[PDB]
RNA sequence: GGGAAUCCCUUCUGCAGCACCGUUUUAGAGCUAGAAAUAGCAAGUUAAAAUAAGGCUAGUCCGUUAUCAACUUGAAAAAGUG
DNA sequence: CAATACCTGGTGCTGTAGGAGGGACTCC
DNA sequence: ACCAGGTATTG
């Protein structure tokens, strides 16, 4: 018995087909298992598996760490309760006995209810001192009287509960937080540079001007404004738009070449003024300086909105602010709406439902919501002015505790904390000693590269300690290996080297790797010139003067360079022809040039003596990325190095590792010449051996030695687990192996001839970033003149005018919004030949024409006219360089022959890595057999398809699929596949090169693109009978093959199989509910009786349980038998599982039945009366259980009739004739899905309004009426019940929300495929 | 066909370290006329604590990913069954 | 019990290795 | 937004 075996993988299904060799599908006598009166069924070999996407990791992440960050700020405050203990006990022996309980209800609370003093009238008298906690801090702050021990106490631990980021290294208030004198220093510096060009800034407030509440481009141009003679683009106006942190090009300033862009917010800006500072000198580093200074101090007045010298809490006494200035608008606000509008005041200020004052302070009215409901408020009366300039630079009635206070720097809160501590350090002395303690408690981070402090039981944690005792954040330096961690930190992510596995990488930027890539890369280079016969490699010697004179003094090599600085000015060539580099080449000694600017010793960095301290140097800068830590290793060395030379080195570093190792580079050397491959790079006589013909060459050693330095195996889970793909793909990879295996089995455990495969194809907040960056790069105000919203950068066009700038990408011309529905959308490369269709391919045109011609890519003359456009663009990241290079390929010849062949090919030849990892998988779990050579006995021919074939092959044969009918299209697929994959390699047995896993350009271009003609009757003739060439062997008969898969696609049974899963993650919805009389509701905290303090509920069930016992009835406590489903949810289920007895005994049953307990996972299937099943959706609601076979002459109609996705007019008539003939197919169907409902779906009231629906839309165009009769297969598909709209009436879900009638019902276990049951009648349980 | 180094992009998987809000109960004396229901007015911006229940291994650790038909063994892991 | 209608934790930042899609270039 | 299961209100 031979067959085949085709598989579709998909993300939420996988499925397969089994098929012999006349294309047909088996169908089997299955054993039912059970105790029902059905001993076996036929099942046919063809179905679908379907189960919920797999999830990544990410949200479990993102939630674990913010646990352990409860836990550490719970821990800091513990810290400095500990340093308060004993004074405190002394001053009230229970203030933090009532901070703990503040939560609790006065019922609950063993202290008394005023958490601050233990007595009403302290508690009014502080509040109405300080009626916030910044109130406090200021007064404790600037304050010489002695305070309260639990007032000083508040305050410091607001301040280290809530005590802000950490994005700026180094302390703060250095004298850079004046606006006036950062300006004015800024100005001195430019009048300095340009004597004969200076600027008058006299009565220029520099302070309102660049503090103030508006965009950067506006205070830019309001600074610019009030300076005659200067512009906006100027150098000083440059400066300016880099201090308030714009995109400014210095090259027009300075007359450059290099695009001079600088911002201050990039991480190259080091280097990219450096760069800069090459060409212009370093005359104007300080200039630069000053603008970076006046950067921090628009950044500080951005926090601080307070004078500086009037308090030493500028950020405390700006949140005063904001409550003094909230209470004299809300006075004057009150009054308003008194005098003029009194029929609003009672909604605006006592109604919490609407968004007025009420709403925004005990309601869940947001700042916006609240601007947005008193705008017009304010807008309709009079005397509310500055209330409306205040609302509209969003400063109005603000709260304190905000969403923007996360650009609150940690180190204000710290000069506060240390100011408190200052004050009332001199009468405490416990806060004396341990001020640097407390300041540590705030200032403390656990480091990236140290991870969890752990002890030997988190499966994250890598840290290693220096001695065995607990970390604090003031013994960490000491206890802490911090050295070690940071180095595991990376060791444990880096690759070994493959043909070392012993051996370390080499960092990326080691200037031996660099050495390694340029000599690998130059030995490759061949040169000719007129005497020459031939063209020859470069000599040993060639290649040192090669590198000496270009490679070390130039950071880039161009092939210009190559011929003039080298073969004329040495070699006396005036013509020379390069081969193996164009343009320039692709390696550089980048580490050299860098090194050389920082050290400024040329005979240092080419002496090899100094080579291991070079490499060392570089390895710390790549290993490690705190400065502290790089000082220390790099301290070894400081006696090479000027202290200027050592802080240069301490602020360089590097990223990224390279590929290849140490000993492989320069280590080994061949056993006879000695020699390393470097050695050999360098010079290899005149053969010129690179890196890979170095170790694959028999007469060296490199093979040898590589064969025997290599090196316990992968479980199936495991390997698939570290697969690079989706962890979706990758549930639906194993669900395939899992299949297949079933299939086999099913089968005798015979193997099948073929196994035939194929594998398918918030961010809107991306798109708005990617926008935004784009235009602030570029410098544009498209997005001041059309504000959008990032829900609307759905919209494709709208998308393509932003990443445009609002331009023709083919003509020099502005395009317009509101015109877009007239526009085109254009793909640069023809979807003909590339089959893409994201934006990385598209473009917004007015008119497709001005494209040129559509046989090619966009013409010469479309490119000459816009390339500067197209690299503005891309410097600005709104195209990307693949996008561009495709743009601009008319001007490198355009599509060549070759271009177009592959391009078929590549629709046809599927190349991705992860669908061949599954081809490796299947083929090494079917081949394990060798033969008399010891190769691979291929008894299973793996191919891999890509989904064009199969859907070409029902569209050419109308085999037509839709999607929204049912789940039988997966299986359907999977059939297509093996069929056609069969066929094809039995037609061309060549083409198991391309297809098969294992070991001119228009003859193919021509080849490819017919490829699939030989299942044709006509072409544009062909024989009936199709059959191989050599072998003379029958592979596709026209007549009767037909004629099967039309067969296998109308079998009504086909198993359809949704993965019965346990739930897992969360416990229950996260919202925090209010107090409510209800048993629903779930204690947060284990003594937190909801009722009066809130909580969960929503809980999600793990699984449901059927239960047969006993429960207590009526005051009597009378015994009565039960039979009922019970939801174990998540947060239950390891309780009920360590004992299960105990667990329902708690819940209230009694007797339970032990043996009876059956488990039910979400989707347990049940069948009742008339075939109609259901599935398990939770405890208490069910899903639609049954498929809706609808006929295969039904789905073809739908197909045409819908236009769901040409060909000849002639063909298109026939189409359009066999549906306007075949009409009376509407009513047909229509009566098919009302059987259909009412057998099974059972929803009465839809199914009416349906009908209702129908019949009023009767005369409407055939096409939509198709198109909503889609839509009402929503009633009738598999799984959970939903919305659905015929034309615009809607139908909302009947839900089930009842299961008792399951618990009488057939329940059945099936196999993954479902070939295999086991039918459990419920009905006989229970009395 | 498969594979490797380098260059330019683009993207995704895993991990660690942090910040800001939100919510929840309590605290921030509401007043006056009424017996009351209620009416008129005053007021509001802040804090504490929790942020999966919790666990033992007690760490400044762990607690939401992956994996799961039934049945027979078996504590499990596992093998087997049509 | 049925029809119905609501509801559903969110934002921002730093560091890091690896695979893999597209295009070059040299090779096994 | 999604889905789609939990929940209270209504009857
Ligand atoms: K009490
Ligand atoms: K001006
Ligand atoms: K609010
Ligand atoms: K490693
Ligand atoms: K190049
Ligand atoms: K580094
Ligand atoms: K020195
Ligand atoms: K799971
Ligand atoms: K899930
Ligand atoms: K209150
Ligand atoms: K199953
Ligand atoms: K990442
Ligand atoms: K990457
Ligand atoms: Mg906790
Ligand atoms: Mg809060």
């Amino acid at each position: 018995k031979k067959y085949s075996i085709g598989l579709a993988i998909g993300t939420n299904s996988v499925g397969w087909a089994v098929i012999t060799d006349e294309y047909k599908v088996p169908s089997k006598k299955f054993k039912v298992l059970g105790n029902t009166d059905r001993h076996s069924i036929k099942k046919n070999l063809i179905g679908a598996l379907l189960f919920d996407s797999g999830e990544t990791a990410e949200a479990t992440r993102l939630k674990r760490t913010a646990r352990r960050r409860y836990t550490r700020r719970k821990n800091r405050i513990c810290y400095l309760q500990e340093i308060f203990s004993n004074e405190m006990a002394k001053v009230d022996d229970s203030f933090f006995h009532r901070l703990e309980e503040s939560f609790l209800v006065e019922e609950d609370k063993k202290h008394e209810r005023h958490p601050i003093f233990g007595n009403i009238v302290d508690e009014v008298a502080y509040h109405e001192k300080y009626p916030t906690i910044y109130h406090l801090r200021k007064k404790l702050v600037d304050s010489t009287d002695k305070a309260d021990l639990r007032l000083i106490y508040l305050a410091l631990a607001h301040m280290i509960k809530f005590r802000g980021h950490f994005l700026i290294e180094g302390d703060l208030n250095p004298d850079n937080s004046d606006v006036d004198k950062l300006f004015i220093q800024l100005v001195q510096t430019y009048n300095q540079l340009f004597e004969e060009n200076p600027i008058n800034a006299s009565g220029v407030d520099a302070k309102a001007i660049l503090s103030a509440r508006l965009s950067k481009s506006r205070r830019l141009e309001n600074l610019i404004a009030q300076l005659p003679g200067e512009k906006k683009n100027g150098l000083f106006g440059n400066l300016i738009a880099l201090s308030l942190g714009l995109t400014p090009n210095f090259k027009s300033n300075f007359d450059l070449a290099e695009d001079a862009k600088l911002q201050l917010s990039k991480d190259t800006y080091d280097d990219d003024l450096d760069n800069l500072l090459a060409q212009i000198g370093d005359q104007y580093a300080d200039l630069f300086l000053a603008a970076k200074n006046l950067s921090d101090a628009i950044l500080l007045s951005d926090i601080l909105r307070v004078n500086t010298e009037i308090t030493k809490a500028p950020l405390s006494a700006s949140m005063i602010k904001r409550y003094d200035e909230h209470h004299q608008d809300l006075t004057l606000l009150k009054a308003l709406v008194r005098q003029q509008l009194p029929e609003k005041y009672k909604e605006i200020f006592f109604d919490q439902s609407k968004n007025g004052y009420a709403g925004y302070i005990d309601g869940g009215a947001s700042q916006e919501e609240f601007y947005k409901f008193i705008k017009p408020i304010l807008e309709k009366m009079d005397g509310t002015e500055e209330l409306l300039v205040k609302l509209n630079r969003e400063d109005l009635l603000r709260k304190q505790r905000t969403f923007d206070n996360g650009s609150i720097p940690h180190q204000i809160h710290l000069g506060e904390l240390h100011a408190i501590l200052r004050r009332q350090e001199d009468f405490y002395p416990f806060l004396k000693d341990n001020r640097e303690k407390i300041e540590k408690i705030l200032t403390f981070r656990i480091p990236y590269y140290v991870g969890p402090l752990a002890r030997g039981n988190s499966r994250f944690a890598w840290m290693t300690r220096k001695s065995e005792e607990t970390i604090t954040p003031w013994n960490f330096e000491e206890v802490v290996d911090k050295g070690a961690s940071a180095q595991s930190f990376i060791e444990r992510m880096t690759n070994f080297d493959k043909n070392l596995p012993n051996e370390k990488v080499l960092p990326k930027h080691s200037l031996l790797y660099e050495y390694f890539t340029v000599y690998n890369e130059l030995t490759k280079v061949k040169y000719v010139t007129e005497g020459m016969r031939k063209p020859a490699f470069l000599s040993g010697e060639q290649k040192k003067a090669i590198v000496d004179l270009l490679f070390k003094t130039n950071r880039k090599v161009t092939v210009k360079q190559l011929k003039e600085d080298y073969f004329k000015k040495i070699e006396c060539f005036d013509s020379v022809e390069i081969s193996g580099v164009e343009d320039r080449f692709n390696a550089s000694l980048g580490t050299y040039h860098d090194l050389l600017k920082i050290i400024k010793d040329k005979d240092f960095l080419d002496n090899e003596e100094n080579e291991d301290i070079l490499e060392d140097i570089v390895l710390t800068l790549t290993l490690f990325e705190d400065r502290e830590m790089i000082e220390e290793r790099l301290k070894t060395y400081a006696h090479l190095f000027d202290d200027k030379v050592m802080k240069q080195l301490k602020r360089r570093r590097y990223t990224g590792w390279g590929r290849l190792s140490r000993k492989l580079i320069n280590g080994i050397r061949d056993k006879q010449s000695g020699k390393t491959i470097l050695d050999f790079l360098k010079s290899d006589g005149f053969a010129n051996r690179n890196f890979m013909q170095l170790i694959h060459d028999d007469s060296l050693t490199f093979k040898e030695d590589i064969q025997k330095a290599q090196v316990q195996g992968d479980s199936l889970h495991e390997h698939i687990a570290n697969l690079a793909g989706s962890p979706a793909i990758k549930k639906g990879i194993l669900q395939t192996v899992k299949v297949v295996d079933e299939l086999v089995k099913v089968m005798g455990r015979h193997k099948p001839e073929n196994i035939v495969i194929e594998m398918a194809r918030k961010n809107s907040r991306e798109r708005m970033k990617r926008i935004e960056e784009g235009i602030k790069e570029l410098g544009s105000q498209i997005l001041k003149e059309h504000p959008v919203e990032n829900t609307q950068l759905q919209n494709e066009k709208l998308y393509l005018y932003y990443l445009q700038n609002g331009r023709d990408m083919y003509v020099d011309q502005e395009l317009d919004i509101n015109r877009l529905s007239d526009y085109d959308v254009d793909a640069i490369v023809p979807q003909s030949f590339l089959k893409d269709d994201s934006i990385d391919n598209k473009v917004l045109t007015r008119s497709d024409k001005n494209r040129g011609k559509s046989d090619n890519v966009p013409s010469e003359e479309v490119v000459k006219k816009m390339k500067n456009y197209w690299r503005q663009l891309l410097n600005a990241k709104l195209i990307t360089q693949r996008k561009f290079d495709n743009l601009t390929k008319a001007e490198r010849g355009g599509l060549s022959e070759l271009d177009k062949a592959g391009f078929i090919k590549r629709q046809l030849v599927e190349t991705r890595q992860i669908t061949k990892h599954v081809a490796q998988i299947l083929d090494s779990r079917m081949n394990t057999k060798y033969d008399e050579n010891d190769k691979l006995i291929r008894e299973v021919k793996v191919i891999t398809l890509k989904s064009k074939l199969v859907s070409d092959f029902r569209k050419d044969f109308q085999f037509y699929k839709v999607r929204e009918i049912n789940n039988y299209h997966h299986a359907h697929d999977a059939y297509l596949n093996a069929v056609v994959g069969t066929a094809l390699i039995k037609k061309y047995p060549k083409l198991e090169s391309e297809f098969v896993y294992g070991d001119k350009a228009t003859a193919k271009y021509f080849f490819y693109s017919n490829i699939m003609n030989f299942f044709k009757t006509e072409i544009t003739k062909r024989p009936l009978i199709e059959t191989n060439g050599e072998t003379g062997e029958i592979v596709w008969d026209k007549g009767r093959d037909f004629a099967t898969v039309r067969k296998v696609l109308s079998m009504p049974q086909v198993n359809i199989v949704k993965k019965t899963e346990v739930q897992t993650g969360g416990f229950s919805k996260e919202s925090i509910l209010p107090k409510r009389n209800s048993d629903k509701l779930i204690a947060r905290k284990k003594d937190w009786d909801p009722k009066k303090y809130g909580g969960f509920d929503s809980p999600t069930v793990a699984y449901s349980v059927l239960v047969v016992a006993k429960v207590e009835k009526g005051k009597s406590k009378k015994l009565k038998s039960v039979k009922e489903l019970l939801g174990i949810t998540i947060m239950e289920r390891s309780s009920f599982e360590k004992n299960p007895i105990d667990f329902l005994e708690a819940k209230g049953y009694k007797e339970v039945k032990k043996d009876l307990i059956i488990k039910l996972p979400k989707y347990s299937l049940f069948e009742l009366e008339n075939g109609r099943k259901r599935m398990l959706a939770s405890a208490g609601e069910l899903q639609k259980g049954n498929e809706l076979a609808l006929p295969s002459k039904y789905v073809n109609f739908l197909y045409l009739a819908s236009h769901y996705e040409k060909g000849s007019p002639e063909d298109n008539e026939q189409k359009q004739l066999f549906v306007e003939q075949h009409k009376h197919y509407l009513d047909e169907i229509i009566e098919q899905i009302s059987e259909f409902s009412k057998r099974v779906i059972l929803a009465d009231a839809n199914l009416d309004k349906v009908l209702s629906a129908y019949n009023k839309h009767r005369d409407k165009p055939i096409r939509e009426q198709a198109e909503n009769i889609i839509h009402l297969f929503t009633l009738t598909n598999l799984g959970a019940p939903a919305a659905f709209k015929y034309f615009d009436t809607t139908i909302d879900r009947k839900r089930y929300t009842s299961t008792k009638e399951v618990l009488d019902a057939t329940l059945i276990h099936q196999s993954i495929t479902g070939l295999y049951e086991t039918r459990i009648d419920l009905s006989q349980l229970g009395g």
